[PDB]
C-alpha cells in the first residue's frame, strides 16, 4: 500500500507528527515523495542526507552530482525533484537555511513553500539539528506555510515531546 503512515499524531488538518527515523519511516511507508534537508551543492556528508544517502548505497549522490553538473546548485530557500531510488518514488530535495552558518532564517519560508507541490509527503523538520534554527519555530513555520499533506519524523523522543507541548494538540 502507498503512503502507509502509522502512529502519527495529527497536529493541524495537513500537518502530522511522529517521533521516528525517517530513513525506517520511508523503508516502511514506501512514500511517493520523501523530502530531504538538503544544501545548495547537493553534498550528502551527515544528518538526514548522509543518512538517506547511504540508504540508496550512494545512488542519491550519483544523480545529485549529474543534476549539479547540468542546472547548477540550488538557492538557500530553493529545491529540486530527483528520483527517490527504493526509499519513495521521488525525492524532493530542500534547502532551509542553516543560521549556524550565518544564512537568514526569513527564508525557512521559502523552504517550506516548496512542499506545496506535492500532495503528500514524508519530510523531517527543516533547518533543525545542526542547521541550527529553533525546532519548535521551524514546526510553526510548517504549519503556517505547508498547505499540502505533510507526515513529519522527528527521530529524538526528548524534541518531540517538546514540540507536542507546544503545539498542544
Ligand atoms: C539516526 C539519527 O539520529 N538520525 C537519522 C538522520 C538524522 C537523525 C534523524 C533521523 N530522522 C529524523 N530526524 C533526525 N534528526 C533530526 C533532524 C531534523 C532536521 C535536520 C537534522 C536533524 S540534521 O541532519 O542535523 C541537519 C538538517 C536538518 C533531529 C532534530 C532530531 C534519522
Amino acid at each position: 500500500e502507498v503512503n502507509s503512515f502509522s502512529g502519527y499524531l495529527k497536529l493541524t488538518d495537513n500537518v502530522y507528527i511522529k517521533n521516528a527515523d525517517i530513513v525506517e519511516e520511508a523503508k516502511k511507508v514506501k512514500p511517493t515523495v520523501v523530502v530531504n534537508a538538503a544544501n545548495v551543492y547537493l553534498k550528502h556528508g551527515g544528518g538526514v542526507a548522509g543518512a538517506l544517502n547511504k540508504a540508496t548505497n550512494n545512488a542519491m549522490q550519483v544523480e545529485s552530482d549529474d543534476y549539479i553538473a547540468t542546472n547548477g546548485p540550488l538557492k538557500v530557500g530553493g529545491s529540486c525533484v530527483l528520483s527517490g531510488h527504493n526509499l519513495a518514488k521521488h525525492c524532493l530535495h530542500v534547502v532551509g537555511p542553516n543560521v549556524n552558518k550565518g544564512e537568514d532564517i526569513q527564508l525557512l519560508k521559502s523552504a517550506y513553500e516548496n512542499f506545496n507541490q506535492h500532495e503528500v509527503l514524508l519530510a523531517p523538520l527543516l533547518s533543525a539539528g545542526i542547521f541550527g534554527a529553533d525546532p519548535i519555530h521551524s514546526l510553526r513555520v510548517c504549519v503556517d506555510t505547508v498547505r499540502t499533506n505533510v507526515y513529519l519524523a522527528v527521530f529524538d523522543k526528548n524534541l518531540y515531546d517538546k514540540l507536542v507541548s507546544s503545539f498542544l494538540e
